[PDB]
This record gives C-alpha cells, sequence and structure tokens, in this order.
C-alpha cells in the first residue's frame, strides 16, 4: 500500500537526501542518481506526474 505520493516510483524507497543525493524533477518530485539513469534508459519519465496517452 502507499498513502502518501511522495517517493522513488523506480525503486519505491524512502528517499534520504543525507543518505544519497536526490534528483529533484522538474516537476517536483525526488529520485535517486541511480535510478535516474535506469528510468532514462528504458525510456520512461516521471510515472507519477499522469501525462498523455505515452507513458
Ligand atoms: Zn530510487
Ligand atoms: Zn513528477
Amino acid at each position: 500500500g502507499s498513502s502518501g505520493s511522495s517517493g522513488c516510483p523506480i525503486c519505491l524507497e524512502d528517499i534520504h537526501t543525507s543518505r544519497v543525493v536526490a534528483h529533484v524533477l522538474p516537476c517536483g518530485h525526488l529520485l535517486h542518481r541511480t535510478c535516474y539513469e535506469e528510468m532514462l534508459k528504458e525510456g520512461y519519465r516521471c510515472p507519477l506526474c499522469s501525462g498523455p496517452s505515452s507513458g
């Protein structure tokens, strides 16, 4: 379950700035320097910010 839509939608693990760097998306979300590199390859953008048909 997930009540708060605040967290890396890639790995789904509470991000910890202190622990590791967080990539602030241009939409208003945080990611993991690593994850941000994975999603880019796959071909999917912020799966949280609903968009058009695609995505
Ligand atoms: Zn992540
Ligand atoms: Zn977003």
